[PDB]
């Protein structure tokens, strides 16, 4: 039912280089600041290293692009399309670590070495408590967003009903950090068991499964996925155990035991240590043959990249001084948190022509009724967030003028 | 006496595609929650990163199958067999790593660096602790369940210990993993119900008969497997109780004053399975199965297959919190806390069609292998006082190969 | 528009061994200590395994080089430059690790484990912590200096009425000189401007700038001077985390929390940071002492060292170790602290090792306007400074140059690397 | 000009193996012991995993050797030199590590995590501490004695030691680097307690590489091989005066409990991390066949250094005596002592080399060192005033090379 791109779509022997050159974030990694005298602007943007990058890299239409040369098609019965071939994630900045944490984090006792009997509960013994996330790199590629799978508050014990969602991954989504790929604003409550940039939040994690087995194959043209994390800290949750431990499970207790103590667990992650040598990043990737059935074609002269990068979580401190003395005092200095992201993307792009066949026409009408309708032969995305790339004034034919098009022609041998 | 299935087993050139879809288990990873007025209605399952899966994936008999031409065969002389030539166990949700506790764990001292004399007394020092168990990955492939070996208590026949026997069984759909506690019956082996964890002591913890699997005759129980497991000592405590049998005499000098009283020397330590990576995941990769080492070559005998799975690099434990009360301030008894964990599963299968010709060596050969191959074939299940998670693909099979990912893989693999 | 080196620059069969010997650095890893008078001069430099170190390294002019016979060489139509073909960074030193503080660092509490409320109130409640930095190995070549990014203090349109007063940042683009710093778990910043109080940062970078390589402007140079070739291995976990004293500049908003009381109505600061720790250091992870064979660069400067010089940027922090040095004010039978001074010393030992390849082009017209356009000062020094103001490490290799390659190691080296 | 022995060095097809046999060192890790009354005799020798271990290996001069047909050189205008083709590292003991520390080690504060102003005042206030140490492997083998390189006192705002590298030749025990660097801490460290006693008043040497792989002949390093590790282990800062206060610019000052600035002469202590057998340099033979220097294995003089630094078998063990017996034990009825050991097993295959001495040879071996022709008869060894392990394998060289261990896998890595 579905054929490979290689079957009704033409390659050329013409290629273009395209790139974005620097792309800067600047943001509080915890959450933005709105401003305060204009409610529909924002001060400061959220900028995190746990937080999706999701670029819409915009192309040049080639119906439409002044080529210096056209007789390669024929307007009356063919249509072109670019195909990706190469690509580079340039990423800036140094390799580093960044921290979260909650002023309030609901953490009632550590539970490794030693937790005796009696409790002390009180009714707010939240706790002031940081710590590092669990590390991930990854890369996804494609001509359309990609999809995200989280936990949410599903359909009605008083425990929340669990429903697995699916969604399109936006432009400062974030990632799971050790806690799960959940709606945490829904499914806890009390907004003090995780971190303040998840807390609010929901954290999603790509639905692999779900876009490996799509017909045409659009989400993932090509994608690498590295991920790491340990335990490193035990500790339990404050307020009422909303499941007993039943009684088939323990002898109770009597005196200073006899109220038992939650068993409401959880655990910090730790991502452990980044290096240059497991980096996914700053190298070129050839697109040659894809999986799925879509071998690289950006349908719609658009491409999505989206990326998750920790490995460059590093939250830079400020500090400014209020009050010039002689000696040190705290309340003269104010300390702030500022992250940054550096990305630089880099395109090899190669130029198809279709030709529009009756059998054709049918087939590229049943896959996507708006490719034929944008050819001449409202955009449904734009309630999504992402980050644009226009590329429409980026693209040149000199190849070997820039880094990735000078590997390109080293490796394909041109 | 016993050969390879490649000698009495044709191959076809037909090849078969099935995939169970999503497959989801959400509950409380430390126990189920029984319905008070019932006894098999269960409020909520309990489902585990260190449960044992185990799918007996269903598949549609050949035989009757409604395949559009069925003149590669002779159903006079011959009958029809799936075989497995390709399998990738799918595996969503992020990797992490979830923690499990007790809420009275008997542990008395920490014993690495300090624990002075004089004994400290008490009837029950028993303390709320969570760890984090040994990291193991593990597949196994056959068309027979797998068994499991796990200690127990033997026969009663200057020590009241129990006496120990090993023993074996199937291991079944929400069978634990070994912890790092070993593979033993917790329930019968440690009576005070406190040594280990709420989600194992009341539990029978089971390992992978590996070596006698290994050596059935006919290799009907492992096709095929990847095993990873992993850990470290995190803690060193002790138990309180009485010793049971006291350090001999020749073991050391006897102490005196605050001394006198010897200190619990029944150490136990707490595992760790460190750290869970990408690169060493078995799984969301294919397996083709070319050539098993036993003599069953992949043949999926009586149109099943059995795929057992522990992963728990996938463990992680998600924190749920609900309000009963909105205040302008924080309050404990205003909300409650639940503890959810899910596994998320999606098995890809390339199967192969073969015939086989039945001839009176042959069936003599089959019915000595296994009776009810033939009586099936028409030329009470046993297992169904077993537990697994049944996976129906008798209307999932396509031709269709280039139509799913493994399909994919597998023309691009074979030169298809 | 630029072509490679390879389309206009011949190869000769003459190879050239150039070597540095021994250089030697010595001093104080935190900081420098000036001469009271003269108050310009410096009593001890400041040397730390956390600085970039930038060889100058000058080439003899192949145009008047000595060579036995010129007789290949017509200067009426051609001129002669070195290429690089073969590069090893000597390091002398055990490996280690060395450590860095603050006597008042600027940590309030330990937030990893137990942080309960209340806060305790102070005015002054920094402490004498020290940490070990993030781990870093790198070399850079090309003849052109680097090209560092760094983090400062950019400009804030008053016009827009600040709810938050903290600070702009700008990224700022640099050459990396011989003595600065590297980052080192912190970010590559002007911690100097970027923190008031002097006290969020070990001492040897509080008041300093900290660089990272702007490697994606160097390699999207369109001639490729800066990077022939660079290798970089950077490494760190978190070991601590802490929060910072001081008024919190930037207030939690209150969607992400439900408000504390009595004990928990004073929020506590949410200003976390953690420690670096860089790990081990081992052998076999290491760059250096090893041979470089520079045989196709990337970009389309294919290692000719234009201009008769060549830059090594070095980066390595595996023999960080400081010395600890004391000396006895008053011997005495007894052990008592006010007798004895504590110093702290760290040094630095390289050793360049080059092999070169000579090479000469024909200037005809179109090579002549290609090479004028790229830099008009090749074709005036060849008859046919702006870089003083910054701070190298000068190697002078105008008179090291040989021809017996067999007679060194890494001549040695590239001999059996090349068949010859 | 210098030029390989390859083109003045005639080989033989003869070759010989020689063994050194087990070789112990028995000893305390932190210390000798003198003899109680005579004291330039030695009752307990420093043996330890942190030591270099220098062997002079002597060989027999071949030109006086019984060979039984010696028609394959002529000794009126020809003589004869071993050149080693094939060497092994044996050790013996098992893997592990040692510690070492000092009972008044000037040790302050942890300034890890907490350190809290104000400092509390005191004019002795060391820590009976220990650590282990940085995990160092290495062997260099030549003809000639290794070349080390320290920081020692040199000559002529602070009265810091001014500072000077020394080369010297490595002796047997000299100490190897530590995780404080290669310093002489005796003269250095002049309070005797900023590092721990088995170093606190030696000199502590790292090979210099660079140095001696220029030099011209190429006689101290045939072949090498090296593996280093350490990370930090733990923070601290010094007790005494702080000889360079830091600079006003880098800190705004305290007041009142923060007004006396704490001392900011930090240390850490290392710890070399685990040690295992996939990294060992040791047991495994190495096959000199071409050096990278311009002398390939050519054993002038008829001797060889093989130099080790092995601390991945620096276990040390602990002995303990009973002075009283009694029923009930009692601290002072025990003696404590520390020992290690070291076990070491050289093999080697040697290739029967001649030379002829032409007026151009005899002129340039003058020039690369006059002590060759001497030596040959065609005298005070500088050497004697250093201090090596030596082993004599004069009376050890076999013909039978397939009768020995390192024998037979040199034949079969040949193809002989």
């Amino acid at each position: 039912k579905v054929v490979s791109t290689d079957e009704y779509v033409s390659r050329t022997s013409i290629y273009y280089y395209a790139g974005s050159s620097r792309l800067l974030a600047v943001g509080n990694p915890y959450f933005s600041i709105k401003n305060p005298t204009n409610a529909k602007k924002l001060l400061v943007p959220k900028v995190s290293g746990l937080q999706y990058r999701v670029f819409r890299v915009r192309l040049p239409d080639p119906n439409k692009f002044g080529f210096p040369d056209t007789s390669f098609y024929n307007p009356d019965t063919q249509r072109l399309v670019w195909a990706c071939v190469g690509l580079e994630i340039g990423r800036g900045q140094p390799l580093g670590v960044g921290v979260s944490g909650h002023p309030y984090l609901n953490k009632f006792d550590d539970t490794e070495t030693s937790n005796r009997y009696p409790a002390q509960p009180g009714s707010d013994n939240r706790e002031c408590l940081s710590m590092d996330y669990k590390q991930t790199q990854l890369c996804l590629i494609g001509c359309k967003p990609p999809t995200g799978e989280h936990w949410g508050k599903g359909v009605a014990t008083d425990c929340p009903p669990l429903e697995l969602f699916n969604s399109i991954i936006e432009d400062g989504d974030m990632v799971d950090t050790g806690f799960g790929c959940m709606d945490f604003g829904t499914l806890q409550a009390n907004k003090s068991d995780v971190p303040i940039d998840i807390c609010n939040s929901t954290c999603k994690y790509p639905d692999y499964l779900k876009m490996a087995s799509e017909p045409y194959g659009d989400s993932l043209f090509f994608f690498l996925r590295r991920e790491q994390m340990f335990v490193r800290h035990f500790f339990n949750r404050a307020g009422k155990l909303g499941e007993a431990v039943p009684d088939d499970l323990y002898i109770k207790g009597s005196g200073n035991t006899a109220v038992i103590q939650s068993s409401a667990f959880f655990p910090t992650p730790s991502g452990s240590i980044v290096t240059s040598e497991s980096q996914l990043f700053n190298k070129p990737y050839w697109l040659q043959r894809a999986q799925g059935h879509n071998n690289g074609i950006c349908w719609g002269n658009q491409l999505f990249v989206t990326v998750v990068d920790t490995t460059r979580s590093t939250n830079m401190t400020l500090c400014t001084e209020v009050t010039k003395e002689s000696t040190y005092k705290n309340d003269n200095f104010k300390e702030y948190v500022r992250h940054v992201e550096e990305y630089d993307l880099q395109f090899v792009f190669q130029l198809c022509k279709i030709t529009l066949t009756a059998e054709i026409m049918t087939y590229i009408h049943t896959m996507d009724s708006n490719i034929l309708e944008d050819w001449q032969f409202e955009d449904p995305l734009n309630k999504y967030t992402f980050w644009e790339v226009n590329l429409k004034e980026k693209f040149s034919a000199d190849l070997d003028q820039f880094p990735l098009g000078r590997k390109f022609l080293l490796q394909s041998g041109l």
